[PDB]
């Protein structure tokens, strides 16, 4: 058995490597150690010192040099006995403290053990290198194994969710948290791969295509939805909830992707060193010379949308090659060759739109002296160029009921062009998702495991509305963790009156959430909205308004003294300063109807669908106005979260090792920040101090049969029959607890002590068979 064979890749790649005779000498030492800060200023840089003496309330210890230092036992971070180094579940540590927990993660990390359990949930420290642990061989190992049986792995957390779906007939979710680049998306992929493989169909082998189409749906989105940021070379610029769908039997019956909050602005702007969406570079570098001809393509550096960041390629990525992967993913999903070429027309069209140069005419309004870019765009889109031109520079609006032709300046014309671009891109992306969803979902699900892959927390020199939305989302995901680990958990203990004294885990980012999406009193999004449909409002009246509501009034809010255009929100993962510029327009998300008119007329079957389909091109009307982006997204998010509350959540906490995207460099301050703000220690603490597993009194007749005074699945009393099978082995009384309608087990008694009763090789047929058919 590979898991027991020290030779296996399993053992080689997933297990702590065997310590040597020298390590054994140290492991049996009677010496004790403490984690301390050599520099009290740098509280996240720790050294190990030896405890040399102790008083009633103090330890004295040697620093890395020979100096002696004293500390209150109350304030001491004791080092766990080294036998614990590498331990797979940190709820097992004797001492649960920051340097201890970080140290354990460090030991596992140093030998490419990136997964470690922390009580109920999984921690995943990004390796930033490939590790051979996701082969079909690895899947196989994990198929069906109990969490305690196999090493920590994304596959194991996935299998558990799967088993729990089947055993409880309840929908599950894999919530994968992390700041940008921490590993959310790679782990999402593994979750799907694994589920796809473990619950996929062979059936004589000619129908498994559904599962290949599920797998293939993600490389498509990734090419249109991902881009290099300063924080991640493959940053997800949209969030996604993936439903993997199962039939009654337990097999995969389909999948459905809900996408969130595509970063439309990236298409027309990217900050230094960053990249537009992969698709633009893939196209340009991977098109046939004849496609380059039909689309009037040329190099990255020929396009304003691709040539401002100073970066057109990503180290170790071939765009020409990724392009082949995308095309193949589009084939496998079912995108017809016309559909695909339309898609690249739209991509090519966007690039040309970007090259349109507006200039000042005689008057104040703009003029288009060189129509090269305009014509190439219209050609590719199949729209009338002089109609598009007039729609760009001279859109018509109502003025009362009068029809008036605008003459936009250079600045307004450029912006409107950008708006057309972002609408184009955003609708295309939404279409791609719609197309995929329709291919994958062809069976009424019986159950699902939802996999959440959002854009992770991020901070840049300049943070705009997109970031506020991203970090608010991450803020809510974390509160969801807070809620299930601590709030719901204890509230239960209270209900069941199991004599639990409430603990405040000091983790609640509700105030921050409220500050953002609060209705009454109104939060940022509400004021943004109010201001968005106030006809005279500016970015400036907006920040003034925000300042007036929250400055020195909201503890999570800050009006900076160094700027008039920025406001600070204190998030769980840190304070973020947000630049107000353009918020109103971003929230209104306006597009001249003359542009829409111009494109509804496109001769292209895909472009026309982007503009004529009400489920793609239509906008919800919030009374007299269109629904704002803020309101719409608050609404999508609440819905997601409402769906999540109905599932049984499993948490994977991804952790970025550093900010350099380097393997083998675990930066303690970086990791500890995440460990703190994730509430990792608090999550371990609740699982240790508490009673995770609790079954109703009635159904307690479940794994427990005559392993004590004769008592089969029957009994007339419920609170009596309970204490029965337990006392036989005399299993510790304070190691469990009797509540109103349930029986709780401290830190998993079903596994800890229950290893003779259940999980045995005897106790079934061996203790019955001594005198079968031979008793005289
Ligand atoms: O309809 C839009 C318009 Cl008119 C302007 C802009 Cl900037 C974006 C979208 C958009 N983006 C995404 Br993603 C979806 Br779905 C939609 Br609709
Ligand atoms: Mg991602």
């Amino acid at each position: 058995d590979p898991i027991h064979d020290r030779t296996s890749d399993y053992h080689k790649y997933l297990k702590v490597k065997q310590g040597d005779s020298d390590l054994f000498k140290l492991t049996v030492s009677d010496k004790r150690y403490i984690w301390y800060n050599p520099d009290p200023k740098e509280r996240d840089s720790y050294e190990c010192g030896e405890i040399v003496s102790e008083t009633s309330d103090s330890f004295t210890f040697k620093t890395v040099d020979g100096q002696d230092r004293q500390v209150k036992k109350d304030d001491a971070n004791q080092r766990n006995p080294i036998k614990f180094d590498g331990v797979e579940d940190m709820s097992e540590l004797s001492y649960l403290n920051e340097p201890a927990v970080f140290h354990n993660l460090r030991v596992r990390y140093n030998q490419d053990l990136i997964y470690t359990y922390s009580g109920l949930f999984l921690v995943a420290v990004n390796p930033f290198k490939i590790i051979p642990i996701y082969t079909q061989e690895m899947v196989d190992i994990f198929k069906g194994r109990r969490r305690n049986e196999v090493a920590p792995h994304i596959f194991a957390i996935s299998d558990v969710a799967y088993r729990s779906m089947l055993d409880d007939r309840q929908n599950q979710s894999l919530l994968i948290t992390g700041e940008s680049g921490a590993g959310k998306t790679e782990n999402t992929k593994k979750v799907i791969q694994y589920l796809a493989s473990v619950a996929g169909r062979n059936q004589a082998n000619g129908s498994g295509v559904l599962e290949q189409q599920i797998l293939q749906a993600n490389p498509i989105l990734e090419a249109f939805g991902n881009a290099k940021t300063t924080r991640n070379n493959n940053s997800s610029r949209f969030g996604k909830f993936i439903e993997i769908q199962f039939n009654s039997a337990g097999f995969i019956s389909g999948a459905s992707i809900q996408s969130y909050l595509l970063e439309k602005s990236r298409v027309v702007f990217q900050s230094e060193t960053e990249r537009n969406y992969h698709i633009f570079y893939q196209l340009l570098a991977g098109a046939t010379a004849e496609e380059k001809k039909a689309l009037h393509l040329a190099g990255p550096e020929s396009f304003n949308y691709l040539n401002q960041s100073g970066c057109v390629d990503i180290k170790g990525v071939s765009d020409s090659e990724e392009f082949k992967i995308t095309r193949q993913a589009m084939d496998i999903v079912g995108f017809s060759q016309e559909e695909q070429m339309s898609i690249f027309k739209i991509i090519a069209g966007i690039l040309h739109l970007g090259n349109i140069k507006f200039e000042k005419g005689a008057g104040e309004g703009a003029v288009l002296k060189d129509k090269t870019a305009l014509n190439a765009a219209s050609t590719v889109f199949g729209v009338n160029p002089s109609v598009l031109e007039k729609a760009l520079m001279e859109p018509r609006i109502l003025a009362g009921r009068d029809l008036v032709a605008q003459h936009l300046n250079v600045e307004k014309s450029s912006s409107s062009r950008d708006a057309l671009v972002k609408a184009l891109y955003g609708r295309l992306f939404l279409w791609l998702v719609i197309k995929i969803n329709n291919v994958l979902c062809q069976e009424r699900k019986a159950y699902f495991i939802g996999v959440l892959d959002i854009s992770g927390f991020e901070i840049f020199k300049v943070n705009s509305f997109e970031q506020l939305c991203i970090n608010y989302t991450n803020e809510k995901l974390q509160q969801f963790f807070n809620h299930h680990m601590f709030k719901l958990e204890q509230e239960e203990y209270l209900k069941e009156k199991i004599n639990w004294t409430f603990i405040d885990f000091g983790l609640d980012s509700q105030a921050t959430i409220d500050l953002i999406d609060g209705r009454q009193p109104p939060g940022i999004l509400a004021l943004l909205d109010e201001q968005s449909v106030f006809p005279n409002a500016t970015d400036n009246t907006l920040i003034t308004k925000l300042h007036s509501h929250f400055s020195k009034k909201n503890a999570k809010y800050e009006e900076p003294r160094f700027s008039k255009t920025e406001f600070g929100v204190t998030h769980y993962a840190g304070q973020v300063m947000y630049e107000i510029q353009d918020w109103l327009e971003k929230n209104k998300d306006p597009l001249q109807q003359d542009l829409e008119l111009c494109f509804k007329d496109s001769s292209d079957n895909v472009v026309t669908k982007l503009f004529n389909d009400p489920n793609i091109a239509s906008r919800a009307k919030k009374g007299a106005n269109f629904i704002t982006v803020a309101a719409q997204y608050k609404e999508q998010l609440a819905s997601l979260m409402a769906t999540l509350e109905t599932t049984n959540p499993h948490f994977v906490r991804c952790i970025i090792p550093n900010n350099k995207q380097l393997p083998a460099k675990l930066e303690d301050k970086v990791v500890l920040d995440q460990l703190r703000c994730n509430g990792v220690l608090e999550g371990i603490r609740i699982t240790r101090k508490g009673f995770p597993n609790r079954i109703i009194y009635a159904d307690f007749v479940k794994r427990y049969y005559l392993l004590a005074p004769n008592v089969p699945r029957d009994a007339e009393d419920s609170q009596k029959a309970t204490d029965a099978v337990l006392k036989h082995l005399n299993i510790d009384p304070e190691q469990y607890r009797f509540g109103i309608t349930k029986i709780f087990f401290r830190a998993g008694q079903l596994a800890r002590i229950e290893e003779a009763r259940e999980q045995r090789l005897e106790s079934n047929e061996p203790p019955m068979d001594f005198d079968d058919d031979i008793p005289f």
